[PDB]
């Protein structure tokens, strides 16, 4: 039972008034803890406290801010298991792959503080320019911005969080950092490591409270110098509007597409979809979420990833199984109208519709159509669709017709067609022959049209997070 | 005189509402000539048509994009004649710096152009990283964001309007082109030659029109997927509270300081300070627009730069002088006030306080104190405001305490202190021994805080129009 | 008759022991002219006076430098039609083909000249490394090495001059010019242009000479501090050998493997094939010079090889001829042994083992086996040998058999599969579905194994012509 | 005690012909082991064994050649103090500074691991130059060139050892290693600590012999596709002679000179120097071997020196003594020549002449001339010439006459002049106010003239070990 407490200007508080918000594990109902709910004038004390670090934090020498992040991921190394279940039980993750987020965090502080290492400067000459004529020489380098609002999501409560903290400190920003609420205890419990490593005080503060008391405060606060979301559309569309006179990364929603194409390799297919669809039940933005299939190999693909989904295992978190709960009665309510919309409107049922409480079972649709809201809509649940296509031009414009711009995947023994096809696609990354993935987390990573708003990845994101400074001086 | 239309989709035409603004030369008061002023619908249109031509565009090989940029420049350079006198008279531009504007235009164009052209891709092995497959490989290249919208200002509407939608086309992008009214013209004629460059159908729209009719209506418009913007730090904040969902650029007002030490040279100091802060009259974002001077050689350093000061013509634009009127009513106005307040409160008026209609004076004010509007507004005017200083440590905070935070001068024999000093003012660009200036155009250009958001120059600007597409290739 | 003088110190001169090498047409043996043979003294007299003037060209400014090479690219273009048919004349390259020299040479030597000024230094501060800890930096700058070797081939006597030159140039080295004898009056033509755009005395000097009077002496000479050299194997190594304590740059002989698979478009590998083998009568270091070809298509793809090849026109280089007589009497009669060793050891003749003095019909043989010569040596001549092979495997054993490592050519539709038989060749570049080639001169350009030493290629030649000069600051 | 045994595929072995070389502390004559002296055959072998071992190792995934590095790290800093003795005692550097070596070569080594998994690859279009194809694509990455003889010096044993092997294998080379013999066993518990860690059978081979029935063999070996070599000059120029077509990148002698001009803070100067001409008894080809100074300042900063020479402490490397004895009797012999003909050419004697067999004095002269051969000769012993000179324009000009060309120092409180200054120096690196030095390791270090040839430091080092792989595909042109 973590009854946890914040993080502020190095010692860890309770709310003034006392009051707290109640956790529990969404796959059994039972009390995991509690989080102190903030109000607006500790959120002004927390920010104003990393200012004040900031200061004395940027000063210091690289390798030290560089020492700080090895240090904190040896800590989420070594409490790999401790952490680990906390997040099994907090947002229902599958118990192996809650031990293989914080272990993946602990790869992804360490990438990031060796990249911070090699940013170099870099010298220009006056007279590279026609009329410069070459007295002059600029020494060009980067600069914190200052103070780094990082917004994680349920999703992954420690990997979508140190992603943001990690650059954000090593390039000698602070960082205020509000964790989803649902995830909040797992996130407190990655910030302990960071406390616990020597991070010094006002360096990293953690705010947690309700999405209508502190939220747009956060967003609108003038000690704010940067933003960097992860989570719902709805949310970063209000977060970027809110916004005034920053940078703002946003990675939103997905409804990333398989495109089939009839020379596919059909059993690599449909293992890569059912793998990158039903992972985590569904629940990622990053995800196969579409399968637009030409017609002569849909009846052999959908038998392909009918028998796959049937293997997948239903159950208990603890019991690493494939398909764990969804996060909430609401989300399984929505995820339901999807398939009921579907099947209305003359889906075929391959396999599934099944469910107690919020423990939905793989569900596969065949016969999707555009008049079908399961055709757009991100479910955040183990749903999927098949939408039967007669050539890559209809795959292309249905799946540019899409709001959202994540990722795609393109299937199909010709490489070069592939590539053609995938240029065509308003996405992010297209991978060919191989399901849509974050991962590996130096590639560049981000969502175009409703999907996102600047770029993550390792490299990317110390880039964000920094400014050039130029000296000029005359020789 | 110059009854100009505007470009949508190709060809020029006038505003369905059938309503044109007046446009008038600042050093005589006589008319000049008169754009469209369009509706919001002739907005939709042009961001709908650039949108259409964009997936023809795009597709376009980088060296058929490239050439267009080269013959637009061609063409730039052999009207700078033309183009410089309707600068010159649009916005009272002295002559010579006029027609230097459209030569330094024509060069930025194909030094991006070159640089777009030298965008190499970059791959990437999984496993790279801890510990990915090997042999899945990521192709990353630059790819367009979608329609630009540049919105340049007066004060170089060629320059800064080509600095703009020369890096937008040649990745990939197209261009609403919105200049300030007060220079169109200017900004249209550059479009033409950019029109007879051979552009294609839609890939440029320029857009005209009251700020009331389309301002907030362009800025809002879902099609619109970058913003650049450089003008005043009101109307930069007021873009960037209003757009969404996209990046925005701004380069905006500024107040550089010149700090200049005990052991400066004050004679280099005193020429680089008033060759900096009055080029155009003082109406240049990047300009030395406060001087902290150690009161040691304070004295010194006033009666250096008020020979200088007294050394510049004033007269009007055809002629050349140093000095020409300033843009509006409005603005002598507003420098007008700045200048009383200091006096009223005890400043000392060291070089002309004097006018002609909107024509000024350069004005130089010493003994200006924290207290004065002067030390920290920008006037974008001929006035020069001297603060004294005790030390290093109080330039430095007068400094950081104004909400602008473009550039900065350095000025003294000591590089190494002088280093040690820029690395705590809050600029974008401190410049040591030398005035500040946008250019040279390779050069990162920035402002942080209230001076701006994101960066400029060729190669950072390349960068900010286009985003990360990566293809991943599986091998195994 | 054009009686050439060769460049030193800003004057057109002859060599003060008034001799003189005389060069005829290789297509019609008419004389064409002569130039002076160089004693050692008049070599040292050329090194010592680009090394004065490099001290000088040294502290240019940059913009200064490539406003010369532009002034020559201008020149030379201009030229052209003068230029190129010098060329055609001196080695019987085919006037449009020849004449292209030309152009190309112009544009690398733009292209050379833009890269030089978008060069920039990098800074690096110490504490970038574990300790290091402070206010120490480093500025990384770039400086020419001094005076240039630059050795040019008889194939292309100007392009391969001037790209040699051209970077050499522009970032503050001098250059000691040598041409080969036979391509000495297009090479000093394309000089009397570098010269008439206002080189500055000294910058650029020409030599010429026997080999056994001036090459080991300008090879060995205390003076030279880089080599650059595009020719024969043999010669290479001899230069390698003979060489010390300087950078040396070769590009040499090659016997460029094309693999064509089962799947393989055997119409537009037939096509690439014969252009890249044929072109200059092969008489190029970058050329297929073998193909292996599976079994199963190896019927059909020689027919159409063999149909390809008898459309050759065969005849002048005025004519603008496919085939044009190859450069003198050593290497025809080279090439007849080649040719004859095959033929006496099983090879089939599909087409044109004829001779008509130097002018060679182009010989195409089928069924050659690693026994026979003509699989391993460079013939530099029309002459294309295909060996039947069971697999991928085979092609690529065999293919790293021979002691060249220049490029390689991949056919098949399987992208993927030619991009791993690719990473297993021994070779600079592999091109999948298309013949091996030098351009476009942006991308690198190198061989392994006996084919090469480091780099060339715009970008790489520059970095091969200057060295990091570092200077620290401390703070 | 340690008669040590080579490495030869993946077995710990010793010659088949029997032979050892016996290695002796030079501080004292005492015996510490034995190297094997190897054959031609064994030698072939080697460099056989790497060459197969080559392309296995070459197509692991990068972060499993990384692994390997990271894991070498720890155990050589786990082994600080065993290893860090054998250095002291087998080239008699100062206690302290000889376990700073192997502290330095581990962060050398995990630094060149994390900028191997960095070495990005690059695309380039075909019409990027004109006339070029807008539907090609070159896909340009770096490849291992093969096998890499490394061949280290006494100096640095494991640091000058490891600095080659790290980015050679990293970057998916094999290597034949040849220490100098003097510092052999410390490269022989160096590279067991690499075994321990899990290296490959080939990967790693140590080859060990005289240094003549092995030396020209192994460079002139057709098997070996790169040299890289940090010692003698006479040795660097051998090389480069007897080696074709590879490269081959060397780091030699220097005479890193100290410039210090008027306006020159002579307290941090004289520190600067003495810290610097004095590190390690002058044993390093890095190093401040002359100064040029100012007559306007010269008395004063001399007399600064004097006194920080006056403090130094002399005697054995067990001690942590400043000046510890020089490697051999040729050596010591050879430096007291130059001291000598200094003093015979009427070179005032500032302080401490004094030598017993291995261990000299430090030793400082002053009014040192262009005639004198200390001027010119690098040492390799604990000696400070002295030269007055008039200006920076003399200080340029009699820096620039040295045959040598590794780094210098300039001093004063002009730093725009001293930048200026710096560019007229023929040397690879300047350092201003502040004396020579190869490090921080991610620093350029190079030697122009004839102290040397390529580049290190952590990424040209990976470059070096490196050429480019080029991969053209045609991009297919439309669909729709």
């Amino acid at each position: 039972q973590f009854n946890a407490n914040i993080l502020r200007n190095g010692e860890w508080v309770e709310s003034r008034t006392g009051e707290r918000i109640s956790i529990s594990a969404p796959a059994s109902g039972v009390a995991l803890g509690s989080i102190p709910a903030l109000s607006q004038e500790e959120v002004n004390d927390a920010i104003q406290g990393a200012k004040d670090a900031q200061k004395i934090w940027k000063i210091r020498p690289i390798h030290e801010r560089v020492d700080l992040l090895y240090a904190w991921a040896d800590l989420l190394e070594e409490r790999k298991e401790i952490i680990g279940e906390l997040i099994m039980h907090e947002v229902a993750k599958p118990k192996k792959s809650a031990i293989g987020e914080v272990s993946r965090t602990a790869d992804i502080i360490r990438h990031t503080a060796d990249e911070a290492l090699r940013l170099n400067g870099e010298t220009l000459k006056g007279d590279q320019f026609k009329g410069g004529s070459s007295k002059k020489i600029a020494l060009v380098e980067r600069e914190p911005l200052g103070v780094v609002l990082a917004i994680s999501p349920f999703n992954y409560p420690v990997n979508l969080a140190a992603a943001k903290i990690a650059p954000a400190l090593v390039t000698g920003n602070t960082v205020v950092f509000k964790p989803a609420t649902q995830g909040s205890l797992s996130g407190i419990k990655m910030v302990e490591a960071l406390a616990d490593a020597g991070a010094p005080e006002g360096i990293i503060q953690v705010v947690t409270g309700r999405g209508s008391v502190i939220g747009d405060h956060l967003v609108e606060h003038p000690g704010i110098d940067m933003i960097t979301f992860t989570g719902g559309t709805t949310t970063g569309e209000r977060i970027s509007e809110k916004a005034k006179m920053i940078p703002v990364v946003l990675e939103l929603g997905g409804k990333d597409p398989a495109i089939v194409l009839d020379d596919a390799d059909l059993k690599l297919t449909a293992s890569q979809i059912v793998s990158g669809a039903f992972s985590y039940s569904g629940q990622r933005c990053t995800a196969i979420k579409r399968v637009f299939v030409q017609d002569s190999v849909a009846d052999q693909l959908v038998a392909n990833i009918k028998e796959l989904v049937e293997q997948l295992t239903v159950g208990s978190p603890e019991d690493d199984a494939d398909i764990t709960p969804v996060i909430d009665e609401k989300s399984a309510a929505f995820i339901q109208g999807l398939i009921d919309d579907a099947l209305e409107n003359g889906a075929t049922l391959l396999s599934g519709n099944k469910r107690q409480g919020n423990l939905l079972s793989p569900t596969l649709l065949d016969d999707v159509t555009p008049a079908m809201r399961v055709a757009w809509e991100e479910p955040f649940g183990p749903v999927l669709p098949i939408i039967r296509v007669k050539d890559a031009n209809e795959a292309i414009s249905l799946s540019n017709q899409s709001d959202y711009g994540l990722q795609a995947s393109i299937f199909t023994k010709d490489t070069d067609r592939a590539i053609n096809i995938g240029k065509h696609l308003e996405v992010g990354t297209v991978h060919i022959n191989a399901k849509t993935e974050r991962g590996p987390d130096h590639f560049p990573f981000l969502g175009v049209k409703k999907s996102g708003l600047g770029v993550q990845g390792i490299k990317p994101s110390l880039l964000s997070m920094t400014r050039e400074r130029v000296t000029v001086l005359n020789l």
